[PDB]
């Protein structure tokens, strides 16, 4: 029973829940022949009360290159950027849920995730089977791509349509957990555009452009045009499209006009939509957010690692797309 | 660059779209260093006519141990079984879509499997993820589980609901080639109870015995009862359940009374739908059947394959349900 060095970079909600999560799984490891140890837990608020053991708190950066495993959720991109390569580049894989990181940061990342060394499953829909989903995918050949990718900006859109204000929509999802204190990412649908730049990555074009990706959010948004919308039996959603164009991939993050009955207008939760030859049309929903949520995917990872399978791997090489796409109305 | 070798089991739809879709896709491969080549093709009779070359066509079994995969679809038990146990001694992998065999011959197949020898994406809902979805979900602890995976019987409810009678509707399923000339396997629910099976032992019971999954097809059910279940919101569909019971798993395929509105009752095409801590609500649709969607999941792990992932594990270890459940109710 040799140990499984975990090196956890981030206290906060996710943070705590993954490690929370490792040791009431211990059993889980068991059954691979190791016992989870975490050489340290580093914490941007070292006084923030956690259910984390105190002996390994650490408010300053730690030698990582003896860790087995390095597990990152802090948030932000520069500094955990240069946190996590020194790990990498020691051949040390890294599990990481930082959407942002790996969308801003791929010119220094890409490296190691060509090679295997990155998971990150929870960096898309939290727990969520969306990278698997896209790996199974890889069978046949995207037509065309569409998610609803944000958990905070879904829960507002959705209760704005009850009548809720933007306001009192926004304060809950972030009493509820999907949204940090400052949501301007989120809504801006800009961490839509960091995930729909992740999948773009893995699908069809290994080198795609965060820059690329055009993106608005859910701003203009009032329960008055959402009613409207309904109106016309359409609902509206923030929508991460991929899509042929002049013969070339373009992504973009809108609001869209969604008829009612399709599987993004009355999904549960997030979803991920794709259109693919010779499949044919499939989707997957669950949590977008949330730190159990993102705690699962993480530790979903950690066991794709101990099986002996190797990170998520960007598309072999780029492909160009097999026919135009035809973009969904905008709002 | 080397070659990859493949000996195809079955040349059938499935087989034939297998073929057509390596051949089409084939210089992508080069993307990993290899370059596909077909050894032969296993069939009944290669006087019918078929979309693969009559010369790689073989009536009778032919050596496979200079394969780098074989590949398999031909339905059946046990003539499957003695074909692939030879290649599988001698390390090489197995890709099949064979929910029979897998469910049937598991005494024998089991170590190979944890060996990562066998990759069977395409034996569940076909090229739609449904094994990568569930070892994604291995982030958490199921709760409960629910699918419709067979898409004869789904097809006929679809269609029964919309008034035709159950021989009408299965004529058509026939008529169209979803069902075969005598659909027992699938109308009794059996194909449910294979797939349901290996479900099962991916995620919580490797030794899940496919003799235990307790099985009711269509049989007791009419146009009118259908009626009386669109009366009070509901919708009947053939579902395979795995809950917990009495501290222990069961597992079941039946006719039950969904709410119309659950996403079970929403999909078009086969779906899988699961709770479980911490994660919350995941689900996952998309075509079950059909020659081009079970080739996209064949592909799926050759592609796998590849890139030097392991074929899809057995649970590491038997582990109870967390919690108490109960399918909704039947007819
Ligand atoms: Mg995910
Ligand atoms: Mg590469
Ligand atoms: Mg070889
Ligand atoms: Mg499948």
């Amino acid at each position: 029973m040799e140990a499984l060095k975990i090196a956890l970079l981030g206290g906060g909600t996710v943070g705590s829940a993954f490690y929370n999560l490792v040791l009431e799984r211990a059993e889980e490891l068991s059954a691979f022949g190791v016992v989870p140890r975490f050489l340290g837990v580093l914490v941007r608020d070292p006084r923030k009360p956690r259910a984390i053991p105190q002996e390994l708190l650490r408010a300053e950066p730690f030698d990582l290159l003896e860790a087995d495993l390095v597990v990152e959720a802090m948030g932000g991109v520069e500094a955990p950027l240069r946190l996590v390569l020194p790990a990498l580049e020691a051949g040390i894989p890294l599990i990481t849920a930082n959407k942002a990181l790996l969308a801003e940061a791929w010119e220094s990342l890409r490296p190691f995730a060509e090679e295997g060394l990155i998971y990150h499953e929870a960096s898309v829909m939290a727990g969520t089977p969306a990278l698997s989903f896209l790996e199974t995918l890889r069978g046949s050949e995207l037509l065309e791509l569409h998610g609803i990718l944000n958990g905070t900006t879904l829960y507002i859109l959705q209760e704005m349509e009850k009548g809720r204000t933007y306001a009192e929509a926004l304060l809950e999802a972030q009493r509820l957990g999907y949204a940090e204190a400052d949501p301007t990412l989120d809504v801006e649908g800009i961490d839509a555009a960091h995930k729909l730049t992740l999948l773009a990555r893995l699908l069809v074009d290994p080198g795609f452009p965060f820059a690329e990706v055009e993106a608005q959010g859910i701003a203009r948004l009032t329960p008055e045009v959402l009613q409207k919308a309904e109106a016309r039996g359409e609902r509206v959603r923030l929508v991460a499209s991929l899509f042929g164009e002049g013969g070339r991939w373009r992504a973009a993050v809108a609001p869209r006009r969604l008829p009612q009955d399709h599987p993004l207008a009355r999904a549960r939760g997030n979803a991920l939509w794709v259109r693919a030859r010779p499949l044919g049309e499939a989707f997957v929903t669950g949590p977008g957010a949330g730190g159990g949520a993102t705690a699962s995917g993480l530790f979903a990872d950690l066991l794709r690692f101990l099986s002996g399978a190797p990170g998520h791997l960007p598309a072999p090489r780029a492909r160009p797309p097999l026919e135009e796409g035809s973009p969904w109305p905008g709002v």
